[PDB]
């Protein structure tokens, strides 16, 4: 219904968004970060845990990363998957600290980063836009079953639309400034 149909799907998309966000500080980039290890797991028990959940990533400056497992014995399978993982890094490790020296990108690999930050944001939108899509079908059967006065069922199309415009060029944002970060 009208104001239930809006503010759902508002929040929806803000969420969106915060998912958006979090996805792409997932992307490997000058500057490290906790968030380009957080996709990175090992076998833990029998179940794949990403390793974030398994040690404390510290970064000491640009291009050192100094990640400290929880568990000593769990060092060796964390060091591995780093090493074993897309981020073109080469761990070494001093028994009980992980360091990560964190190379400058190849011009071949900014280009491919870019374009992963690009799909990921062409993927929210498309979430941002199914998610209007779904409130405006609310407004439409609203009108037709004479639910709600016209023009308060085309005011809230109004708002509607302008609400996911806003999300839109947040997700776009989002991605430009990834983009900016990747080109560094």
């Amino acid at each position: 219904m009208i104001d239930e149909a809006l503010f759902d799907a508002e929040e929806k998309m803000e969420k969106a968004v915060a998912v958006a966000r979090d996805d792409l500080s997932t992307i490997r980039t000058g500057r490290a970060n906790p968030g380009m290890f957080s996709r990175i797991t090992i076998d833990y028990y029998g179940a794949a845990t990403p390793i974030t959940q398994l040690a404390s990533i510290n970064v000491p400056e640009a291009r050192l990363v100094v990640i400290k497992p929880y568990e000593a014995n769990q060092l060796r399978a964390i060091e591995t998957a780093i090493r074993n993982s897309d981020l073109g890094v080469n761990p070494t490790n001093d028994g009980a600290l992980i360091r990560v020296a964190v190379p400058q990108l190849t011009e071949e690999r900014r280009r491919e980063l870019v374009k992963q930050a690009k799909h990921k944001g062409e993927e929210a939108k498309v979430s941002v836009r199914n998610i209007r899509r779904k409130a405006m079908e609310e407004l439409h059967r609203i009108r037709k079953e004479g639910e709600a006065g016209e023009d308060e069922v085309g005011r809230a199309e109004k708002d509607l639309d302008k609400t996911t415009h806003q999300y839109v060029t947040q997700i776009d944002e989002l991605v430009k400034h990834k983009e900016g970060e990747l080109l560094e």
